[PDB]
DNA sequence: ATGTACCAAATGTTCAGTC
DNA sequence: GACTGAACATTTGGTACAT
C-alpha cells in the first residue's frame, strides 16, 4: 500500500468478525445493524459490499457458511456465518487495528495542519 | 456516495490549498515536501497522485502557476502557486472540515466497537 | 517529480435468481 | 416482499518510462 486510510472492504470485514463473535448472523441482518449503528455519522453501506466482504472472509478461511431456516413466516432459508479458522480472525483483527490507528493519526493530523 | 472516509485526492488537495495560504507551496518537489510531512504515520503518496491532485486545482481554476525569484535572490527563478479562485478554495476547504469530522467519528467508532 | 499512457483495484448500480 | 448473489462499468489509483 501507499498507506492511506483503511478501505471500505476491510472496514466492513472487520465488523463482520466482531459481529460473528457476538451472534451468528446472515447478510441482510448485518447490514440492518451496520446501517442503523452508522446512520448518524452518515455511512450508508449497501448489501453487495457487505456480501463481497463476507465472501472474501470465506476465501481468507476466517468464515464458513451455514444454511439454515428463517422465521419471516415464509419458510425461506438463510445463510449464517461461523468461524472456521479462529487464529486468522485474530490475525486479521490485529492488522486492522494498526490500519485504523494510522487512519486516526492521519485525520487528526490533517484536522490540525489545515484548520 | 455511501459516505465512507475522505478520498486520497480530496485529502492532498486540502493540504495544497492550506500550503498556498501559507505561501509554502512552491517548487516542483511537492511530492517530497508532502512525503516528508506524513513519513511518521506511514502515509507515502506516489508522484502521479500528487501530480493528479495538484493539476486538478489548476484545471479547476483554484490555483495559478507563476514564476518568481527564489525568495531572496537576484536572478534565480522558482515556481510559485497562488489563488486564482480564493472563493472556490475557501468553500472547498469548509467542505473538507465536514468530510474530516465525519471521518474521525467513523474511526473513533470502529476502534471503540472492535477493540 | 514531468506527463504520459496504459494497468490494476475499490466499489456503486442493476439485474439474476430464489423464497 | 425478504434474501443471496455477481456482471458490469466507473471512478480511481498505480506502474513504467524516457526525460
Amino acid at each position: 500500500s501507499t498507506g492511506f486510510l483503511v478501505k471500505q472492504r476491510a472496514f466492513l470485514k472487520l465488523y463482520m468478525i466482531t459481529m460473528t463473535e457476538q451472534e451468528r448472523l446472515y447478510g441482510l441482518k448485518l447490514l440492518e445493524v451496520l446501517r442503523s449503528e452508522f446512520k448518524e455519522i452518515g455511512f450508508k453501506p449497501n448489501h453487495t459490499e457487505v456480501y463481497r466482504s463476507l465472501h472474501e472472509l470465506l476465501d481468507d478461511g476466517i468464515l464458513k457458511q451455514i444454511k439454515v431456516k428463517k422465521e419471516g413466516a415464509k419458510l425461506q432459508e438463510v445463510v449464517l456465518y461461523q468461524f472456521k479458522d479462529y487464529e486468522a480472525a485474530k490475525l486479521y483483527k490485529k492488522q486492522l487495528k494498526v490500519e485504523l490507528d494510522r487512519s486516526k493519526k492521519l485525520i487528526e493530523k490533517a484536522l490540525s495542519d489545515n484548520f
